């Protein structure tokens, strides 16, 4: 509802998470979303495996990286929509290598049916986040090692490297702004989060957004 949305404000969103070593950024995304959408669709806000998509999703790369909508798409097409919670498979690629995949031993946390690529732009996604909830997207990282908190006002935007969650705006502030999850640790940026100027692609932020359905 225009002005000013913040999920993590109603219950939306699970505490900041790491990845370690493993460039395991795109199941992080890909995770965040689903368990956005899942609380969403009325459900409780559960924790769920970013691990499963790591060791499991052969259509991506582990540690190496890969893509949110191949997440999406292998959870659906092979995994029959199931998304395991993060306690029954905890994160094991701290260290940067991706174990064998498990396909017993583990609970269903939930489960999703598809998944939807947002337009490129800014206005839609804002729009879209602001009924819907969360979305997955990818930004050009580049410059985030230097991320101290306030809001970043430039950004270098180059090349899509880094996929994370967008979890709100705020269009009142003084410089109109996204709030994204990023997953290296409540010790960076402002307690694992940074807000980056909204409305002029910083970070490159508006090309590569979707979401999970769940339904
Ligand atoms: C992100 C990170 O851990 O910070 C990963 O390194 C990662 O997933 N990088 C991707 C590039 C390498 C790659 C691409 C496709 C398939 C295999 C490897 C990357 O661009 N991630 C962003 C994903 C968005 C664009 C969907």
């Amino acid at each position: 509802a225009p002005a000013a949305v913040d999920w993590r404000a109603r219950g939306a969103v699970t505490a900041v998470k790491d990845q370690g070593q493993c460039g395991s950024c795109w199941a992080f995304s890909a995770i965040g979303n689903v368990e956005c959408q899942w609380f969403l669709a009325g459900h409780p806000l559960t924790n769920l495996s970013e691990q499963m998509l790591v060791s499991c999703d052969k259509t991506d790369s582990g540690c190496s990286g890969g893509l949110m909508n191949n997440a999406f798409e292998w959870i659906v097409q092979e995994n029959n929509g199931a998304v395991y919670t993060e306690d029954s498979y905890p994160y094991a690629s701290g260290e940067g290598i991706s174990p064998p995949c498990t396909t017993s031993g583990h609970t269903v946390g939930a489960t999703i049916t598809g998944h939807v690529e947002l337009p490129q732009d800014e206005a839609q996604i804002a729009a879209w986040l602001a009924v819907n909830g969360p979305v997955a997207v990818a930004v050009d990282a580049s410059s985030w090692m230097t991320y101290t908190g306030g809001v970043m006002t430039s950004c270098v935007s180059e090349q899509l490297d880094h996929g994370v969650l967008l979890v709100g705006y705020n269009d009142s502030a003084a410089v109109p702004y996204w709030i994204i999850k990023n997953s290296w640790t409540t010790q960076w940026g402002e307690e694992g989060y940074i807000r980056i100027a909204k409305g002029s692609n910083q970070c490159l932020v508006k090309e590569e957004a979707s979401s999970a359905v769940v339904g």
